[PDB]
Protein backbone atom coordinates (compact mmCIF):
# COMPACT_ATOMS: atom_id res chain seq x y z
CA UNK A 1 0.00 0.00 0.00
CA UNK A 2 1.29 3.67 -0.84
CA UNK A 3 -0.06 6.52 1.50
CA UNK A 4 0.32 9.76 1.25
CA UNK A 5 1.30 11.50 4.39
CA UNK A 6 1.24 14.69 5.80
CA UNK A 7 3.15 16.62 8.57
CA UNK A 8 2.05 19.81 9.31
CA UNK A 9 4.55 21.48 12.08
CA UNK A 10 3.72 24.54 14.44
CA UNK A 11 4.20 26.29 17.34
CA UNK A 12 2.34 25.48 21.30
CA UNK A 13 -0.32 27.86 21.71
CA UNK A 14 1.55 29.54 24.33
CA UNK A 15 5.30 30.23 22.46
CA UNK A 16 5.78 33.06 20.61
CA UNK A 17 5.41 32.50 16.46
CA UNK A 18 7.69 35.26 14.65
CA UNK A 19 6.49 34.59 11.34
CA UNK A 20 2.97 34.76 12.00
CA UNK A 21 3.35 37.81 14.35
CA UNK A 22 5.12 39.28 11.56
CA UNK A 23 3.00 38.66 8.67
CA UNK A 24 -0.14 39.49 10.28
CA UNK A 25 1.61 42.85 11.70
CA UNK A 26 3.16 44.40 8.20
CA UNK A 27 1.12 42.37 5.74
CA UNK A 28 -2.27 40.57 6.57
CA UNK A 29 -3.84 43.55 9.08
CA UNK A 30 -3.00 46.13 6.35
CA UNK A 31 -5.13 43.81 3.65
CA UNK A 32 -8.25 42.85 5.40
CA UNK A 33 -9.16 43.54 9.12
CA UNK A 34 -11.55 40.60 8.88
CA UNK A 35 -8.82 38.40 9.19
CA UNK A 36 -7.84 38.41 12.95
CA UNK A 37 -4.56 36.11 12.96
CA UNK A 38 -1.85 34.34 11.43
CA UNK A 39 -0.18 31.31 12.80
CA UNK A 40 2.88 29.73 10.44
CA UNK A 41 4.41 26.70 10.43
CA UNK A 42 6.33 23.94 8.12
CA UNK A 43 4.23 21.61 5.99
CA UNK A 44 5.92 18.31 4.84
CA UNK A 45 4.08 15.78 2.70
CA UNK A 46 5.69 12.01 2.41
CA UNK A 47 5.21 9.46 -0.11
CA UNK A 48 5.06 6.14 2.35
CA UNK A 49 5.15 2.54 1.22
CA UNK A 50 3.31 0.95 4.21
CA UNK A 51 0.89 -2.55 4.86
CA UNK A 52 -1.54 -0.05 7.20
CA UNK A 53 -2.61 3.45 7.39
CA UNK A 54 -1.55 3.26 11.06
CA UNK A 55 1.76 1.93 10.10
CA UNK A 56 2.46 4.80 7.90
CA UNK A 57 1.21 7.55 10.19
CA UNK A 58 3.18 5.93 13.25
CA UNK A 59 6.37 6.11 10.69
CA UNK A 60 6.20 9.38 9.90
CA UNK A 61 6.04 10.20 13.71
CA UNK A 62 8.73 8.79 14.79
CA UNK A 63 10.45 10.34 11.77
CA UNK A 64 9.73 13.58 13.27
CA UNK A 65 10.76 12.47 16.85
CA UNK A 66 14.07 10.48 16.08
CA UNK A 67 15.09 13.08 13.84
CA UNK A 68 14.61 15.65 15.19
CA UNK A 69 12.30 17.70 12.91
CA UNK A 70 10.38 19.64 15.30
CA UNK A 71 10.87 20.25 19.33
CA UNK A 72 8.45 18.81 21.14
CA UNK A 73 8.62 21.50 24.26
CA UNK A 74 7.66 24.02 21.85
CA UNK A 75 6.27 22.86 18.55
CA UNK A 76 3.53 20.56 17.93
CA UNK A 77 2.19 18.18 15.07
CA UNK A 78 -0.48 17.15 13.02
CA UNK A 79 -0.30 14.24 10.77
CA UNK A 80 -2.82 13.05 8.12
CA UNK A 81 -2.89 10.04 5.95
CA UNK A 82 -4.53 8.81 2.55
CA UNK A 83 -3.93 5.87 0.86
CA UNK A 84 -3.38 6.78 -3.17
CA UNK A 85 -2.90 5.50 -6.10
CA UNK B 1 -19.11 33.96 11.75
CA UNK B 2 -15.62 32.86 12.10
CA UNK B 3 -14.05 30.74 10.04
CA UNK B 4 -10.68 28.82 10.34
CA UNK B 5 -8.64 28.94 6.83
CA UNK B 6 -5.82 26.72 6.13
CA UNK B 7 -3.25 27.70 3.00
CA UNK B 8 -0.72 25.39 2.13
CA UNK B 9 1.82 27.10 -0.12
CA UNK B 10 4.17 23.92 -2.59
CA UNK B 11 6.20 24.13 -5.51
CA UNK B 12 4.43 22.83 -8.43
CA UNK B 13 5.76 19.52 -9.72
CA UNK B 14 8.25 20.39 -12.58
CA UNK B 15 9.67 23.30 -9.56
CA UNK B 16 13.22 22.05 -7.60
CA UNK B 17 11.70 21.91 -4.11
CA UNK B 18 15.22 22.21 -2.30
CA UNK B 19 14.51 21.51 0.95
CA UNK B 20 12.22 18.51 0.40
CA UNK B 21 15.13 17.20 -2.05
CA UNK B 22 17.66 17.95 1.25
CA UNK B 23 15.35 16.45 3.83
CA UNK B 24 14.70 13.41 1.54
CA UNK B 25 18.18 12.71 0.92
CA UNK B 26 20.00 13.58 4.09
CA UNK B 27 17.40 12.86 6.79
CA UNK B 28 14.55 10.38 5.18
CA UNK B 29 16.00 8.49 2.91
CA UNK B 30 18.45 7.63 6.13
CA UNK B 31 15.80 6.95 8.49
CA UNK B 32 13.42 4.74 6.71
CA UNK B 33 13.62 3.05 2.90
CA UNK B 34 9.72 3.14 2.77
CA UNK B 35 9.30 6.75 2.76
CA UNK B 36 10.45 7.08 -0.82
CA UNK B 37 9.47 11.18 -1.04
CA UNK B 38 9.42 14.30 0.39
CA UNK B 39 8.03 17.41 -0.58
CA UNK B 40 8.04 20.84 1.66
CA UNK B 41 6.16 23.88 2.08
CA UNK B 42 4.85 26.29 4.34
CA UNK B 43 1.67 26.61 6.48
CA UNK B 44 -0.70 29.69 7.25
CA UNK B 45 -3.88 29.59 9.19
CA UNK B 46 -5.76 32.70 9.68
CA UNK B 47 -9.27 33.20 11.52
CA UNK B 48 -11.48 35.26 9.65
CA UNK B 49 -14.98 36.94 10.00
CA UNK B 50 -16.95 36.41 7.57
CA UNK B 51 -20.20 35.67 6.08
CA UNK B 52 -20.06 32.02 4.68
CA UNK B 53 -17.22 29.99 4.10
CA UNK B 54 -16.91 31.13 0.27
CA UNK B 55 -16.08 34.50 1.55
CA UNK B 56 -13.71 33.60 3.97
CA UNK B 57 -11.87 31.72 1.37
CA UNK B 58 -11.34 33.61 -1.78
CA UNK B 59 -10.76 36.52 0.77
CA UNK B 60 -7.58 34.52 1.72
CA UNK B 61 -7.06 33.48 -2.24
CA UNK B 62 -6.94 37.34 -2.61
CA UNK B 63 -4.74 37.75 0.38
CA UNK B 64 -2.46 34.92 -0.84
CA UNK B 65 -2.63 36.58 -4.75
CA UNK B 66 -2.41 40.35 -3.75
CA UNK B 67 0.26 40.42 -1.27
CA UNK B 68 2.91 38.13 -2.74
CA UNK B 69 2.10 35.15 -0.36
CA UNK B 70 3.34 32.88 -3.54
CA UNK B 71 4.35 32.96 -6.66
CA UNK B 72 1.80 31.24 -9.03
CA UNK B 73 4.49 30.61 -11.84
CA UNK B 74 6.49 28.40 -9.44
CA UNK B 75 3.75 27.96 -6.57
CA UNK B 76 0.83 26.08 -6.36
CA UNK B 77 -1.97 26.42 -3.42
CA UNK B 78 -4.44 24.61 -1.01
CA UNK B 79 -6.81 26.37 1.00
CA UNK B 80 -8.95 24.72 3.87
CA UNK B 81 -11.68 26.06 5.65
CA UNK B 82 -13.82 25.17 8.50
CA UNK B 83 -16.45 27.29 10.39
CA UNK B 84 -15.34 27.71 14.28
CA UNK B 85 -16.58 28.97 17.92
Amino acid sequence: MLYRVELIITNKEGVRDPEGETIQRYVVSRFSDKIIETRAGKYLVFRVNSSSQQEATELVKKLADEMRLYNPIVHKIEIRANRIE
